[PDB]
C-alpha cells in the first residue's frame, strides 16, 4: 500500500495524492493509512456512507481528531434538519438567484483593479477576494475590512486542517472571539432594525415554532464563513487553471457561452477543494470489505471519489462538457451543500467576465507545477500568475 497519513497536510499537496486514492480505489477501497485511519476511497462507498447516516454519523465531528461544535455540520437528524431549515431562509433559490447583479458587480470591481496590468495573480486577486466580498456583503462587513475576516478564516481553516501547536491554537480562539464579537454586534442591532441582510433574515426565521438563539446565529454564520470562502476560492483558481492547461477548453468556451454551467460542474469535480469530512461510526460494521469499530471516524475522500474510473470516464481528463457529472465535490445526502448554489454561482459570474475581459489569458509559465496548500481539509493553489492583453476599466 502506499505509505501515507491521510490527516497529514502534506499528503493532500502532493500531486502523487491521486497516485495514492487510485491504489485505493483497486485495492482496499475502505482504505487504513499507516496509522490506522479509515477512509472511504470510492465513489460508491462515499455515497453508501451518506446514505447510512446513522451509521456514519456527523455528531462527533467532521475533522479526525477534534471534537464536535454546536454546529448545523456536526449534527444528525432530527435535530439536524431543525437547524438547516432555519438556516435554509438565507438560501432559498429566490434568494440565492437575486444575488446575481450584486456578484456581478463584484466580479466586475475586481477585475477592473488589475485588467490595466497586463498581469496579476489569479488566486490573491481574483479567486481568493470574491467569495470574501460575497459573503462580507451578506454579513455586513465594510470593504476595507473584508481582509480582517480573510485571516479570521484562514486561521480557523488552518485549524480545522492539522493538528495545531499551542500558539496556532491562542491564534484561532483570539480569532473565533473577534468573530463573536462582530457578530454579536450585528445580532444586537439586527433584532432591534431588521435590514435585508443574512443576519436580519435568520433572525427572523421560523420553524415549527423555532428560532434560532444568539449563539446558534453566531456558529451558523461561522459555519458559513469558513464553508463558503477558501473553498470557491480553491475551485476558481484550480478551475481556471485545467481552462488555461487545455487551450481546447477555454477556446470551446469562449466561442459558446452555453457550455458554462458543464464547465462549472468539471471545475468542481477537478478541484474538489473539500479533501475529506469525517463520519464516526455508531456500530461496528463490515462496510465495502472493511471491518469497522464503533467510536472509529472514517474520512469520506471526495477528491478520490471525483476520479473513481467506475463513474467518471477518463476522470484524468478534464472536460467541461462532461454529462453526466455527477460529482461529490459537495457531498451527498442530509450534510449536502447548502450553499452550492451560491458558490455556482460566484463561479459561474466570475468565470463569464474573466473568459470576457481577459480573452487570451495564459499562466505565466504553461510549464509551472504551482504549490498547493498543505492541509488535510480544505486546499487548493497558493499563487497562479497569469498575464494578459490589457484593457481598461469598466468603472
Ligand atoms: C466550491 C465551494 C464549496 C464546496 C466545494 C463545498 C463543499 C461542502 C461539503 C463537502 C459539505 C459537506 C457535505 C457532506 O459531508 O456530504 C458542505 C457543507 C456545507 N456548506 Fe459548503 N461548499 C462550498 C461552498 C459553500 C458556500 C458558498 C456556503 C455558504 C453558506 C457553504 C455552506 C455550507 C454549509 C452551511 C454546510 C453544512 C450543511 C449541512 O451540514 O447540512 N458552502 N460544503
Amino acid at each position: 500500500a502506499p505509505d501515507v497519513d491521510l490527516a497529514d497536510g502534506n499528503f493532500y499537496a502532493s500531486r502523487e495524492a491521486r497516485a495514492a486514492y487510485r491504489w485505493m480505489r483497486a485495492n482496499q477501497p475502505v482504505f487504513r493509512d499507516r496509522n490506522g485511519l479509515a477512509a472511504a476511497s470510492t465513489y460508491q462507498a462515499v455515497i453508501d456512507a451518506e446514505r447510512q447516516p446513522e451509521l456514519f454519523s456527523n455528531a462527533g465531528g467532521i475533522r479526525p481528531d477534534q471534537p464536535a461544535l454546536p454546529m448545523m455540520i456536526d449534527m444528525d437528524d432530527p435535530a439536524h434538519l431543525l437547524r438547516r431549515k432555519l438556516v435554509n431562509a438565507g438560501f432559498t433559490r429566490k434568494r440565492v438567484k437575486d444575488k446575481e447583479a450584486s456578484i456581478a458587480a463584484l466580479c466586475d470591481t475586481l477585475i477592473d483593479a488589475v485588467c490595466e496590468r497586463g498581469e496579476c495573480d489569479f488566486v490573491r486577486d481574483l479567486a481568493a477576494p470574491l467569495p470574501m466580498a460575497v459573503i462580507g456583503d451578506m454579513l455586513g462587513v465594510r470593504p476595507e475590512q473584508r481582509d480582517m475576516f480573510l485571516r479570521w478564516s484562514d486561521d480557523l481553516v488552518t485549524f480545522l486542517s492539522s493538528h495545531v501547536s499551542q500558539e496556532d491554537f491562542q491564534i484561532t480562539m483570539d480569532a473565533f472571539a473577534a468573530y463573536n464579537d462582530f457578530t454579536r454586534a450585528t445580532i444586537a442591532a439586527r433584532r432591534a432594525d431588521p435590514t435585508d441582510d443574512l443576519v436580519s433574515v435568520l433572525v427572523s426565521s421560523e420553524v415549527d415554532g423555532e428560532r434560532l438563539s444568539d449563539d446558534e446565529l453566531v456558529m451558523e454564520t461561522l459555519l458559513i464563513l469558513i464553508g463558503g470562502d477558501e473553498t470557491t476560492r480553491h475551485t476558481l483558481s484550480g478551475g481556471t487553471e485545467q481552462l488555461l492547461r487545455n487551450r481546447d477548453q477555454w477556446d470551446l468556451l469562449q466561442r459558446d457561452p452555453s457550455l458554462l454551467p458543464g464547465a462549472i460542474e468539471e471545475m468542481l469535480r477537478w478541484t474538489a477543494p473539500v479533501k475529506n469530512m469525517c463520519r464516526v461510526l455508531t456500530a461496528d460494521t463490515e462496510f465495502h470489505g472493511t471491518a469497522l469499530c464503533a467510536g472509529e471516524k472514517m474520512m469520506l475522500l471526495f477528491e478520490s471519489a471525483n476520479f473513481d474510473e467506475a463513474v467518471f470516464c477518463e476522470p484524468e481528463k478534464f472536460d467541461v462538457q462532461r454529462n453526466p457529472n455527477s460529482h461529490l465535490a459537495f457531498g451527498f445526502g442530509t450534510h449536502f451543500c447548502l450553499g452550492n448554489q451560491l458558490a455556482r454561482l460566484e463561479l459561474s459570474l466570475m468565470t463569464e467576465r474573466v473568459l470576457r475581459r481577459l480573452p487570451d489569458l495564459r499562466l505565466v509559465a504553461d510549464d509551472s507545477v504551482l504549490p498547493l496548500r498543505p492541509a488535510n481539509f480544505v486546499s487548493g493553489l497558493e499563487s497562479m500568475p497569469v498575464v494578459f492583453t490589457p484593457s481598461p476599466p469598466l468603472g
